[PDB]
């Protein structure tokens, strides 16, 4: 039929394998076998891959292996499965003769799945890409995590649809940088480049590989492999790897959207502005709530209306020492920004209020924040 | 304008008394002050009503106030804002003048909502009603929790979208019992009458009321205070009060579709059972699963079947020395009574396969659980 298989893996491992491969796979597909893990025994290694053509997770667990083979099987079903199997069960998988189902058991459970041969199962090549630069885990958390709110989810700008990751040359020493923006706002994060990262194309990395990469990173060790091409980018973490496509599209010139010169500077404590912001925001239940900051010497009011005569006010004070003025902008973007802030101020610098806002960390030289005001 | 009211209430109590009345009110109403909580301040005493016509909870907190008065504002907002209002801050709220808003001040922080007078706030009679009766607040829980899950929710049958309280004399004891039934299954649990309790009318308490009930129970003390009338059923809770109208409806002869002379008698270790019962329905994501029970004596094998041929099946151990039969049953239904069971054992009582079936808790005899079966 297409061969046979029988192996024993503990239930833990499985279950962190499954857990790990899983998520790539979309809740829907006219292919059937899309919807499937590649189940693959050798040796004393059960390997684990699933994909949705855009990218390939692979991960791998110990099993005492009787009979190797390959099989593929539907992944959310065996996942939630092994989820309800009893604790530290061993768990057999097996399949043989003509018309073969993939058989699960533990205890006195048994479970049959109807399986796709493994030879039918995609293949995501590697060719392209650059040897493998090691990166700091955390450094590379930092870059996602930093950034990744301003990503667009907008189906109809497919290229900022993902995060920009590109080396630059900032005035001698070489930086990795992640962008990311929407059109209505910016994020910028960028580290000393690790060694071996130089020669990299710019790539728009896909933003649901972005939360798989992001995902899978939270538990690596201190160093996540990655390599770049102008197709492919592949983060190694250890027994799991991601293997994606990269968005074929030009991402915006975003340094002309990045004010230099603004020169009206305001300090202000994070963490009581943004406590004041979404206090204020609270009396509308809308999407896009705007909330108008008040500028003066040594005080921001913010104000924030719903559609039914509601009305919230609160002052904070801040350190500006310059000439007052009236701005607005997006509540969510702007607290969006605030929960990026490293330590306990933030500096605001402004221009006029037609003109894009600059967001500086003091704690943080690395990042950038630009927000885009709404006329009030 | 509409008067006039000022007073300053702690936080935690203003924020108390709002989620205990907010919750009965709908998320939509044609008519305005339906969205609307009644404040109204005397005293020492800032008592909160709320509405939805079917019923109305009322509740209080200490305040102390400058300017006594009443006015209607708009119940989720004023208790979104309380929430994020600062911890251990006094809120001011006040209105007077021509144009009143009410006004809502803590910290640094000012909101204005916009007011119906109190006058056209709904009233609630409290008229027809029994004397108070005193109930064990644990002993109320138990009716509530054991009957609740088989409480309908199909538009089409109002009369049993609400859970039956009623009065019987079984055998010399009165009995206050509550009945739940969709069609489906049935629950009953029963405790002995509390003092006073004999006299009501049997009531369909709605399942709004039921629910709203049960939240304001799991904070109450020893004792809640039922009043019923054919018309009205009124919950007092100590500060908080629910009254409500009940569903003017037949509820259906429920001792006809309990069994009483069910022979096969099988008992198993619930939690086991359960367990194996939510494990073989993991082979399907369906919504309406069905489970089929091959029983012998010493064993109950089940089945699921999923519509892409996979199947999942377990073997229980279990006390019968009866004869063999198969019998199927809706997974969910069987997982809801073994959710209730008390202890480690659930008592089945069979008949044939097309029969209703009785089960039964050894630790608890006022309880009495009917699941129909599914033709296998």
């Amino acid at each position: 039929g297409r061969g046979s298989m029988k192996l024993t893996i503990e239930r833990a491992a499985l279950l962190k394998a499954l857990g790990h491969v899983q998520s790539v796979v979309e809740r829907r597909n006219t292919i059937p076998i899309l919807s499937n893990i590649l189940l693959s025994a050798e040796g004393d290694r059960l390997s684990f891959s699933a994909t949705d053509l855009d990218m390939e997770i692979i991960d791998e667990g110990f099993a005492q292996i009787d009979v190797p083979g390959q099989i593929t099987a539907p992944a959310h079903t065996l996942y939630e499965i092994v989820r309800k199997l009893p604790d530290g069960a061993d768990v057999s998988l097996s399949f043989s003769g003509d018309d073969p189902r993939l058989v699960i058991q533990a205890g006195r459970s048994r479970f049959n799945l109807p399986v796709l041969p493994a030879g039918d199962f995609p293949v995501m090549s590697s060719d392209g890409l650059s040897s493998r630069i090691a990166v700091d885990t955390n450094e590379l958390i930092r870059l996602i995590d930093k950034t990744r709110f301003a990503i667009s989810t907008e189906e109809t700008r497919y290229y900022l649809n993902g995060l920009y990751v590109h080396t630059v040359n900032e005035g001698g020493e070489t930086k990795l940088r992640a962008v990311a923006t929407d059109g209505h706002r910016l994020a910028l994060a960028e580290m000393p480049a690790p060694e071996g990262a130089v020669g990299i194309p710019g790539v728009i990395v896909p933003r649901k590989t972005i939360a798989e990469a992001r995902r899978l990173m939270e538990s690596a060790g201190e160093t996540v492999d990655l390599q770049v091409s102008p197709q492919k980018v592949r983060f190694e973490f250890g027994a799991a790897a991601l293997t994606s496509k990269v968005i074929d599209g030009a991402f915006p010139d975003y340094m002309r959207v990045i004010p230099r010169d603004n020169a009206k500077i305001l300090t202000l404590d994070n963490d009581l502005f943004a406590k004041a912001v979404d206090r204020v925001a609270t009396i509308s239940a809308e999407k896009s709530r705007s909330v108008k900051l008040a500028v003066e010497p040594g005080r921001i009011t913010l104000t924030v209306r719903n559609m039914e005569a509601g009305q919230a006010v609160e002052e904070v004070e801040v350190d500006y020492d310059g000439e007052p003025f009236e701005i607005g902008f997006n509540a969510r973007y702007l607290l969006d920004v605030c929960g990026q802030i490293a330590g306990p101020q933030a500096e605001f610098r402004f221009a006029d209020p037609a003109s894009p806002t600059l967001v500086v960390d003091p704690v943080d030289p690395g990042v950038k924040y630009v927000l885009m005001p709404l006329r009030v």
